[PDB]
């Protein structure tokens, strides 16, 4: 087999693309970039009126903070730049249900942690948390001690981009669970 397995490839590639790190008043956060001017960022990175992306201020048209059905919180607040740059849309890689994998990485690129690519293991859907305080739907979890400045790291597996990184109880991390229907 080769050296660097399919897996990491696959996170490589979608982050070279598709991750850029964004600067809120709240600090630096790995943010996806979905398609055209839509991003996405932790709720509680609390996007404000622009975010610095490459020591340049742009401008956010529209924030809109994700709820399920029921109100409860997905962490997961889906931003509009003011930009003419259109994200490579990887919409097709974010699969329509929630996923699981026994096999994810947790893709973060901040200045904190540069080009930081972990296997995680297994992700398994846990639903309904409690994270810190701020009650939570439809996370994911996995068995990695993951610290303060990773949010809004991504959760791949291969061919699939599975979840937003929002949370860590020292050691374990939680996701937000992508689901195409968020960006459509
Ligand atoms: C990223 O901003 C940060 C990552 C956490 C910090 C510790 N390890 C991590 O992976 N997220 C939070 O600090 C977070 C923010 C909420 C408003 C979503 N809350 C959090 O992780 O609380 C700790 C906790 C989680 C689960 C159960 C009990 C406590």
């Amino acid at each position: 087999h080769h050296h660097h397995g399919p897996g990491f490839d696959y996170a490589v590639a979608m982050a070279k693309r598709n991750i850029v790190t964004a600067t809120t008043s709240k600090g630096e956060f790995t943010m996806l970039g979905v398609h055209d001017n839509v991003a996405i960022l932790p709720t509680h990175a609390s996007p404000g009126e622009s975010i610095v992306i490459d020591g340049k201020e742009v401008e956010i048209l529209d924030a809109k903070a994700l709820e399920d059905q029921a109100g409860t919180n997905l962490e997961i607040t889906i931003i509009t730049l003011k930009r003419n740059e259109k994200f490579r849309d990887i919409r097709p890689h974010i699969p329509t249900q929630i996923t699981e994998t026994n096999d994810g990485v947790l893709i973060v690129n901040t200045s904190k942690y540069p080009n930081m690519y972990v296997p995680v293991g297994a992700v398994t859907e846990q639903g309904y948390l409690n994270l810190g305080g701020r009650q939570t739907a439809r996370t994911l979890m996995y068995n990695f001690p993951t610290r303060a400045g990773q949010c809004g790291g991504v959760i791949t597996c291969t061919g699939k981009v599975i979840g937003m990184h929002v949370g860590g109880n020292g050691s374990h991390g939680f996701a937000a669970a992508l689901k195409r229907s968020y960006f459509t």
